């Protein structure tokens, strides 16, 4: 506050009013804001500039400008990236349905029909972004948002492409929770687009069984399992799950990424086709 500081807060404070805090997201705090002129509401992520991975701010702006030009119904739309001396402000579509993990906590397990509806949308988004050589790396249920509270609303993947630009919060809200979804080759420091197929496979495993494939009491124990890549469908929870579902998951959780299916192949898989409309 104060005239000088408000002036130096730059174009974001001029253009937008903060209505309320919405919660801590990866990389930064998310707030609901309003465009002062139009009164339309948006979500804004406020990211400390100390959290930039790239020391050249112009590269961050370029990256985000490329992401603004993209358009797919299962990818969050971005409208603006603004700055002041301390922070980046990324403004985009506001959602009100909460995240996919909230929905996992609520429902516990999803029928094959319901899981296929959700995961097909994830696959569609991933396929689209991969066609533009964008990798998520951090795909997890917390980065899959429900557009609204309406029944069967569209899901929206958030933060897709921002991991090249920003490092995680110093204080993260659920660090152990991130280990479940990370691809083994990402842990090794050598990733390409296939890591998003792995993460989506972990999500699908959880939707169907209610349990993670790589588990443990702490981050270390979970990551030790991920690193070996060994998992099973031995739980009674898998007893009556279709062979087709298990086949898709096996292909997605293939250890070597060169041998792992593509996102496009996931969409074509018989299990997804069984539940698609026409
Ligand atoms: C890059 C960016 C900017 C603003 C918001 C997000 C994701 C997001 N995150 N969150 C949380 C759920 C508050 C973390 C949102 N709530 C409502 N609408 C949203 N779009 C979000 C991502």
């Amino acid at each position: 506050s104060g005239r000088e500081n408000l002036y130096f807060q730059g174009t974001f404070a001029e253009r937008y009013n903060i209505v309320c805090m919405l919660g801590k997201g990866s990389f930064g705090e998310v707030l609901k804001c309003k465009d002062r002129i139009t009164q339309q509401e948006y979500a804004v992520k406020v990211i400390n500039k100390a959290s930039a991975k790239n020391k050249d701010t112009s590269t961050i702006l370029r990256e985000v400008e490329l992401l603004k030009k993209l358009d797919h119904p299962n990818i969050m739309k971005l409208f603006e990236i603004l700055e002041d001396s301390s922070s980046f402000y990324i403004v985009g579509e506001l959602y009100t349905g909460g995240e996919l993990f909230d929905e996992i906590i609520k429902r516990k397990r999803f029928s094959e029909h319901d899981a296929a509806r959700i995961i097909k949308q994830v696959f569609s988004g991933i396929t689209y972004m991969h066609k533009h050589n964008i990798v998520h790396r951090d795909l997890k249920p917390e980065n899959i948002l429900l557009e609204s509270k309406e029944k069967d609303c569209d899901i929206k993947i958030i933060d897709f492409g921002l991991s090249t630009c920003f490092q995680q919060n110093t204080k993260m809200k659920d660090r152990i929770g991130t280990a479940y979804y990370i691809a083994p080759e990402v842990l090794r420091g050598t990733y390409d687009e296939k890591c998003d197929v792995w993460s989506a496979g972990v999500i699908l495993y959880i939707l169907l069984s209610g349990t993670p494939p790589f588990y443990g009491k702490n981050e270390y124990d979970i990551l030790k399992r991920v690193e070996t890549g060994k998992y099973a469908f031995d739980l009674p929870q898998w007893r009556t799950i279709s062979d087709d579902a298990k086949d898709l998951i096996r292909k997605m959780l293939t250890f070597h990424p060169s041998l792992r299916i593509t996102a496009t192949q996931c969409l074509e898989h018989p299990w997804i086709q069984k539940y698609s409309s026409e």
